[PDB]
């Protein structure tokens, strides 16, 4: 349970990297709604997209939200859910979904 | 560029390591249909699962065949693909699927 | 070939990471005479230590300068050279130290 | 959970096999570590080991050959002048990168 070994190989490999993905989920006009998720800085080596799944279900992917000048990136759940957000009793997983190989990595969580 | 920094991470995790994911893809009745996929020694920490999509198509995830005595392990297209193989004109991409978090790993691509 | 999956490790391990370890070379009172280096932005999350070694030859470890107000950190060469700067001639390489398990990473060299 | 790095590694490399096992070798009187044996080795470099007696640096030798299983022994009568080490000290041994110098922990002692 000790990476540094992992730390400073990124450090070796990308002399300066900064990143954020603490989750600021956005909730909705009945505030028991999770309208989207904000990262404060997403990683921009490459053209990332975003999978949500809502309480087991896969809702897909979506053409993404332009990384703001903050460095921020919004997803936006409107987008997947057929113009609703998600009930705040339901889980919700967020994947970026890498565009080279295909992989997908969990960036969030919702209960 | 240089690894070793995160194979001997590993080693400080998990001093034993073996797998062996290289691609054993098993043609068809007609030998320009593509119609398994057998690793050698998987690896089985956990109970994997495996997704294939065939030329940007999800064929989706299915049930996984039982690791076999030798450490092998065989996904069967037909199983993915509505009982027929795959042209080999057509891109197919399996990913490995973590069961506990739902992350995708791509290991075997035609 | 891709590294994306070690990124998105860290994002899931360390939300929020921030680095820049190019190297500034600070220079002598003859310019040919490299006397310290200093990472804009170290990481933190650890005392690390620095070892020098000047063209092949150990120079050992040091403790490190406290970190700055603006996340920068120096190794000041003197400290490992009795008093004197290496010249720009030869060849130094720095490494961490993780104090805890002893290990070593490359996070800069010179010529 | 790390398996994100462990598909990394099988990305990179297809098949892949060791063990860092340490494998203890005690001396004539019990009361002495002679040696540490690793069952099977990562081969892709030369790597030299560096042991570490309680704080004190032994430095580096010459790696003796990879055995024919794959294993590697280091002998700390090497390091620590024809004499093995007292169990009571702490033993480190470090891989080092042939590559970049860089220094990876294998194996301690109590």
């Amino acid at each position: 349970t000790n990476d540094s070994a992992v730390l400073f190989y990124i450090v070796a490999s990308q002399k300066k990297l900064s990143f954020d993905y603490t989750p600021n989920w956005g909730r909705g006009s009945p505030n028991s709604y999770i309208d989207n998720l904000t990262f404060p800085r997403v990683l921009t080596n490459k053209p990332y997209k975003y999978r949500v799944v809502k309480a087991g279900q896969d809702l897909g992917v979506r053409d993404s939200y332009s990384v703001q000048s903050d460095g921020s990136q919004k997803v936006n759940f409107l987008e997947y859910n057929a113009g609703r957000g998600i009930a705040d009793t339901q889980t919700i997983q967020v994947y970026v979904v890498d565009p080279d190989n295909g992989n997908q990595y969990l960036v969030a969580q919702w209960k």
